[PDB]
């Protein structure tokens, strides 16, 4: 659930699901 574009978020927020 993350476009993974420029300035994207890493970890539990977009890049990762945390859970």
């Amino acid at each position: 659930a993350c476009g993974x574009g420029d300035g994207c978020a890493k970890x539990c927020a977009a890049s990762c699901a945390a859970s």
